[PDB]
């Protein structure tokens, strides 16, 4: 389990945040004002997760987000230390009622829509997303999977070099997608499946 805020150390470190209330009463959330003063998560870190990618070829990612309406919003992003891009992101897209996944492989930008994914609700709704090899399934709350495939391999863009050419950004996005709202538990999870996740929490 790598729960990325706990990871930046937001709660007491930098700006862009104002620590609010969220479904999970028991941890932080965190209302985004400027995604650029959340720090990133260190690389020691980064590359441990990157590790854990690299093992499973895939990942499990959750996340409970209250964004605002018709919004495109970042949940996390790796951008690149030379600054130029992203190598991967995830989008909650509130314009086209998806949740984009891009990755950037040499040079080559990736990105697919898992469809009817309307999250830019103003409202508190709870993800569970599972990638793996190139495939993608999402789960919002309780209500049926929703699938795509990516172009390329998720373990390909997570390289074994990668924490020291990028770094892991939350809610920080593209020059128009830096998360709008406020987000609580982003986590990125091992070794278990969707399955499990979605009964222990009572669906």
């Amino acid at each position: 389990v790598f729960d990325i805020f706990e990871l930046t150390g937001a709660a007491r470190k930098g700006s862009g945040r104002r620590l609010v209330k969220g479904p999970d009463p028991s941890s932080p959330a965190f209302r985004i004002e400027d995604a650029n003063l959340i720090p990133p998560v260190p690389d020691d870190k980064f590359q441990d997760l990157v590790d854990a990618v690299r093992t499973e070829k895939g990942f499990l990612l959750l996340a409970s987000l209250r964004q605002m309406k018709k919004t495109r919003g970042t949940l996390l992003a790796l951008e690149r230390k030379d600054h130029s891009g992203q190598v991967f992101s995830v989008v909650s897209n509130g314009k086209a009622g998806t949740l984009d996944l891009s990755l950037t492989v040499q040079g080559k930008q990736h990105v697919v829509s898992v469809e009817e994914a309307l999250l830019a609700t103003g409202q508190w709704k709870s993800i569970t997303l599972f990638v793996q090899e190139d495939r993608a399934q999402l789960y919002i709350d309780c209500e049926k999977m929703e699938n795509a495939e990516l172009d390329v391999p998720i373990q390909s863009v997570f390289t074994r070099d990668l924490a020291s050419i990028a770094r892991l950004r939350i809610a920080k996005g593209g020059v128009n997608d830096n998360f709008q709202g406020v987000l609580q538990n982003v986590r990125f999870v091992f070794g278990t499946t969707p399955e499990d996740i979605l009964r222990n929490k009572g669906c």
